[PDB]
């Protein structure tokens, strides 16, 4: 039996009554799968019997296992991972909360004039071992079917634009991804386990813990190549 | 009588000259000026000594209906309009009157008294700007509509791309008098403004005239923008304007400019 | 009665724990309360079950001088704000009533009525902003000055109606010396029209700029409320925010403000009022 | 005599009554200097018989010779901002092909005192992309005239301990009040013209408004100094040497 329980409008969920690992059924696996793509980040408590190799384990029955800052995971590559699951080993006494925030949303909130800009853009994201990749701003959802945004920041320009333009418009379509209403923030506890849709998201680590030792652990599932309004996918440049 | 164009600029800007302008000039006169207009955006007649008010209000019958002075300025019915330097400085880029549906067509004006230096007038073709954009950028202003208004309040829903009914060209209709764009937030009004703005008045796409006395300038309010440089001091200053009656937008999909307060009938007809 | 206090994060907020909140406290239990106030900026109880308006309002007395509830919204001379879903959704980073000289020193929000998901709260620290800043951006701030003022349903327009029925216009300090920690805070938030002296597009640029770094996720606490919830905050030291994620589910708080002083600037210049007359709303602090 | 006329009210005179050459009076000269550090660009007309030679030898007598579609102070990237630059129409389009100077002196005196400390306050790193690097102050104190001015334009590649975000909208903030219009004169070339400019208290920009007919001009460029803060402090080089450019 797989509790959901929504934590926010537009994003956020917390997941109940599941033992997290690798013996799942596979009602229970697709009825995760399904929270994941309708609230984009969901969360597990009191996972206390769960580890690295139980972590993996379950990575595995979800997909294909593999910064202050507000970020999509790895873009600056043609294959961006479709999710990750992070999971608390070692806490801060204060601090060290995690937001994200719906490229979904952020999306369908948009005025039409800048849906159909977005829709037409394109964005060079890098690493600057040197990546470059030509996104689509707009990448339609492989498993949704929803539109969603795709920025973040590795972008470095938007394509056929100036540098003072590019600036001026990812300010003004991160500013309404990033919006307090289009985000969650989680406060950690130990047992806990998050895992969102690095598709249909972006999130931020907020340092506000003074170096304090913090130590989550990442597995990062396998994903797709981006495909536009238009059915174009995206470019490789280098890497 | 040969009408003579001589290029000023790329993009905007032409000299004309052979021409005692006046209100007795032929048809093919007329229309070689009027051609000249539209290609160049602004254009500049020189030496007219013998021109006064009368003349140039003569002068501007043949080449469409006088307005009213202004919508508010006008103490009265008065076709003419002091750009006097006592009572403002257009400081500021804009097209005129664009916070009336019939944003008019063409305006003329003519030198009467100049300061010893500065005073200089710049013009930019929004139809240029336009040419300009990135794809994803001309699609952007082609769905884009923006609030005019005068703050007699005037408030005006207008294309920010308009096609041009006698040209057919596509050109941005911005300036001074926007308060906001259809449907966006208030920071992203002022990014997109700045933006589309910046690509106007780029100086490439622009002609800047020093007056002299006799000079006079025509330009089409539909394809430009305009700046009176304040770079003067405080030295008196004064021009004539006479403003033709103009039609109202019609964007990119054959929709026109949607009034929202005030009536601009009295001002003038929509030609 | 033990007041222990626990750091939520490095700049901002702190949980209070071991004090049935109410108008019967001890000087210690008080003076620790406060100083926990002026170190996190706000501070959340919990548990308070027993805690009524009544209750609310005699705590806030020991705090300091309660106010009329708001120099305009207020009813008549109720000391209690409705913030009601119905009428207001404060979607927006502010300062609370920045736009009278006398800004009041601090707020206290209790929960009444929560949505089942969403309505969060965020705070943000603008003397940690003001430290983070770098000299030369410190020192234009020292040196700016803000214009602030007040200016679907029936509900929201009675609202809005009321918001502004008096204009208020004041010119506060971008940065003003706190006058019982002695240190610089940023004052700036929603009300600023404009900054003294400069072009409009430079208002709006340098008022980006500093509420870039106040807003900065590291500078914030964001609280998910729980019935028995009570948030206090120093409105002199912070801005918060009122997130709108819960869809048309109803909601209500209620507020109580505490009297605060007039901003002084960096070098000893206090606010100068342009319009308004804030001695109805509140004394000076 | 040498007779100078006023074009706009914070920059630029045209100048007159001068046969432009290496043969002039020091009375000329220093009379030519100080319309040049008053008005910021001068314009001589009608120098037919002006060549290179007679370009560089007049040169000589303001200065030790050296030897674009936007906004920029010449080679600001190097410690010895050379000073000043003559320019002589050679080749001219039929239309177009402006220059337009900009006053970073007048710019600093419109400033409201919060942005003058500012200004007063901030470095810039500027470079060429032969790697240059230099920080400079953004506020200079002109060497000659003791007037402070502004030292921006387009090598800026940031402001010193700020994020680049606020690089960019400081940036834009002060080049928004350099090249406002009323801070600028764009001058029409005819053949016999020559134009001289302060490059320590201006700005220029080229406009590429003449579709690519040719078009020459000739530069002679002379020799500046290292700029100086408002608190003394020099420009601090990074990378690159300009000995081999010129002298300070
Ligand atoms: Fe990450
Ligand atoms: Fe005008
Ligand atoms: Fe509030
Ligand atoms: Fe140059």
């Amino acid at each position: 039996q797989v509790t959901v329980t929504k934590l926010g409008a537009h994003i956020g969920a917390r997941i109940d009554g599941v033992r997290v690992g690798g013996d799942l059924s596979p009602a229970t696996v697709s009825a995760i799968n399904a929270a994941l793509l309708e609230h984009k980040v969901i969360f597990f408590s009191g996972q206390d019997h769960l580890d690295d190799a139980g972590q993996l384990e379950f990575a595995e029955l979800l997909g294909t296992p593999t910064a202050n800052s507000w970020h999509t995971d790895v873009t600056f590559v043609d294959r961006i991972p479709k999710a990750s699951l992070l999971r608390a080993v070692t806490l801060p006494s204060y601090g060290g909360t995690t937001a994200w925030a719906s490229t979904e949303a952020a999306y369908q909130q948009l005025p039409a004039p800048l849906r159909t800009l977005a829709d037409n853009l394109w964005a060079v994201h890098t690493n600057r071992d040197y990546y470059e990749v030509e996104h689509p701003v707009v990448r339609v959802h492989p498993e949704t079917g929803e539109r969603v945004l795709l920025l973040g920041h590795f972008v470095k320009s938007f394509v056929g634009l100036k540098d003072t333009e590019s600036a001026a418009l990812f300010r003004l379509f991160q500013d309404r991804i990033t919006r307090l209403e289009n985000t969650v923030r989680w406060s950690w506890k130990p047992g806990d386990l998050a895992i969102w849709d690095n598709r249909a998201t972006q999130h931020y680590a907020v340092a506000d813990y003074d170096d304090q030792y913090r130590r989550l652990n990442r597995v990062t599932l396998a994903g797709d190549i981006p495909v536009d309004v238009y059915g174009e996918r995206s470019r490789v440049i280098a890497g």
